[PDB]
């Protein structure tokens, strides 16, 4: 009788309760969040709407649902098909697609799909971001990348306390959130240029997430509850191997992507930046055109370097005066020639492929192996 | 009438005190910590649910 | 009752709903934020006016409100017309002009239009500013500047986390709401001077905010929504390249 | 452990007025001894009240 007074419509509270109920229903979700989130939806029933605690708790309890629980994205197990859209996509780095494939026929033998950590040291200009997205395609796993470099708040891993009001959880809960399976291919980079300076030491947490037995358990601050980590397929990117802390270095097998010599270099262009940075400008192949000549000059005089990143910035800006020259220059197409180039970027820049050619008594000639 | 055994009865703070007291009480506490937590509770009390000190106060009792 | 029959009803009491409703609804708004507009509509309904709650949610609110969404400010096109303004409010600076009419000349080509970044470099007194100003004026959209030289704090930027007393958003949302579009023109000044000292860093907030792809999903502490920036043009002033951060 | 309060406690006996001690230990909320409002649910008058209405006097020996 005390109960039965005075219902109005439950005062509309309590929607959010059967809302949150089937959002899970869907979800494969563990004995301990389970139990934490019956609690925690009793608590705001016993709560009123205004209360800062009752919205500290409907944010907690939102980002725990929104987690995917037990849901793993369809993972293509296909060789060939990975193996064709790999080399569809990118060129060389023949041990990176090797590795890959292994990968995959690994885990279709191994029943379940696994990730494991295994990091693309190499200079910049390479494609280890590009290889990055390439395999999270082709292999159907969802992508999201993550910059380490300089970072000393530890709190972009491991979250917030979830109290002070605004607190937000870390980033890798946020990045399964977005993807919306327990299977992404997180990408970590510039590992190498971490500071770990005061309150920082990030690289415990680091170790922590990448462990295959800890990070199991892995669980952030804001949200204390422990997460699934060994289904992730970690990514580390990092243009040198000897800054890069020994635990953290020894945890993971480190795939070398090093340099493009010129004939690399012009495929590459030819094939995968041209008409990249060709959509780019809202151009067509007809109206825009270069010659596998203009392309080995720009490489061979306007950008000496491992990379390939100069090269692109070079044919960006050649598109973009090409595309300058259609819409308001009288040229409707463009055919850009060597003759033609010195107006399309300038004069050349490395005009000498080396300080000389004679070397003189008392100096020699000698290879090193920098960062870039 | 009806907040009676159900609804406020708890005002949204009591909830934190006996959820804590349950969490301890199978544990075998020593009494310094006790005293500690019931100090914390009372000052918890004395505070109000909407502040940063109520929160972080919070945040050590859990 | 006579009141309600003829009166103040539905104007300003319980209302602020339909304000901001029908302020809203020329916007082309995201649905995440549309969940979020309705959570805090109903907390608003469910909150007493009297209670300084109620004032900071419709604080929050104004200003949620207060941005575009969708909101692409016309952009002028005709190359011709652009051409002849910067070559009008300033003397040469051949190789700024050809930048911008490439950018105006691939914009056009794309269609809808896009915001990349660049930075002029030079010494001071030279006109950076005043042609940044121009490029405003010419492409038409909207024009903002923001001087991060000597700055340490990230708050300024990223606001607050909304929580502390007065706590305020980042300047960035300042420059929104004032220019009325999704689209402006923003300007940082003194990129070169940042101090990133102690809780400063906020070399990495404007590595978040320039990143082409992160960038259309920035977001503050104040407010917790991605943005699209994908369309702005930013343009950084700074006397010497050595000194800004290579990752920048 | 030299007893001092134990002199404050023989003056007291000594002196017919009532003994009371305080702890200022450590304290940094003035509210123990200024309360609290009362307009707040759960305020609770400072320590010196709390003094006076056990000691059942005006003069005793804080
Ligand atoms: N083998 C390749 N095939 C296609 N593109 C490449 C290749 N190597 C480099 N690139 C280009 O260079 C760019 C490098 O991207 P970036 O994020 O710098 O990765 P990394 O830091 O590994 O170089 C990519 O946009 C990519 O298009
Ligand atoms: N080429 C130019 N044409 C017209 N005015 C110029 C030119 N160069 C400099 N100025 C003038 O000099 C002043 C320099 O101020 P400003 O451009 O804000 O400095 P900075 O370029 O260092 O930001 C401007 O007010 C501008 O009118
Ligand atoms: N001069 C003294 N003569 C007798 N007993 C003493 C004397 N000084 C201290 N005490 C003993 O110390 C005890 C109280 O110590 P306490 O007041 O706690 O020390 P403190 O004043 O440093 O806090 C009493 O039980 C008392 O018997």
């Amino acid at each position: 009788i005390i109960k039965k007074e005075l219902g109005l419509e439950k005062d509309d509270k309590d929607a959010i309760e059967e809302k949150f109920r089937e959002r899970l229903k869907e979800l494969v979700v563990p004995k301990h969040v389970m139990d934490v989130v019956d609690e925690e939806l009793s608590k705001l029933g016993l709560l009123d709407n205004h209360s800062s605690e009752f919205n500290v708790t409907r944010n907690y309890l939102d980002w725990l649902t929104s987690i995917p629980w037990g849901k793993y994205s369809n993972e293509n197990l296909d060789l060939a098909r990975a193996q064709a859209v790999l080399e569809e996509d990118h060129y060389g780095m023949e041990d990176v697609k090797k590795r890959i494939l292994e990968f995959i026929a690994v885990s279709q033998l191994r029943g379940s799909t696994q990730g494991k950590i295994l990091c693309f040291y190499g200079p910049p200009g390479v494609g280890k971001t590009s290889i990055a997205r390439s395999i999270a395609r082709a292999l159907n796993r969802e992508y999201f990348r993550f910059s380490v470099g300089g970072m000393t708040d530890v709190a972009e891993i491991k979250g917030h306390r979830r109290t002070y009001v605004g607190a937000m959880p870390g980033k890798i809960i946020q990045c399964l959130k977005k993807t919306k399976t327990e299977n992404p291919l997180i990408l970590i980079d510039e590992v190498d240029k971490i500071g770990r300076g005061y309150q920082g030491d990030p690289s415990s947490a680091l170790l922590e997430l990448l462990d295959p037995e800890q990070n199991a358990n892995f669980l952030d601050h804001y949200l204390d509850v422990p997460v699934d980590l060994s289904k992730v397929l970690f990514i580390c990117t990092a243009n040198v191997t000897d800054t890069i802390p020994e635990p953290l270095r020894d945890r993971m097998e480190m795939i070398n992507v090093s340099g493009y010599v010129a004939q690399e270099k012009l495929a590459i262009a030819e094939r995968y930046l041209v008409p990249q940075a060709r959509a780019l400008c809202g151009l067509d192949e007809s109206k825009a055109k270069l010659s596998s000549d203009v392309l080995t000059l720009l490489i061979k005089q306007y950008c000496r370097e491992s990379g390939v990143r100069n090269l692109q910035k070079q044919v960006e800006k050649v598109l973009r005066k090409s595309a300058y020259k259609i819409v308001s220059g009288e040229a409707e197409s463009v055919e850009v020639t060597p003759e033609n180039l010195q107006d399309f970027v300038g004069k050349p820049v490395f005009t000498v492929e080396r300080m000389y050619d004679v070397t003189p008594p008392g100096v020699v000639m000698g290879l090193a192996w920098t960062a870039m």
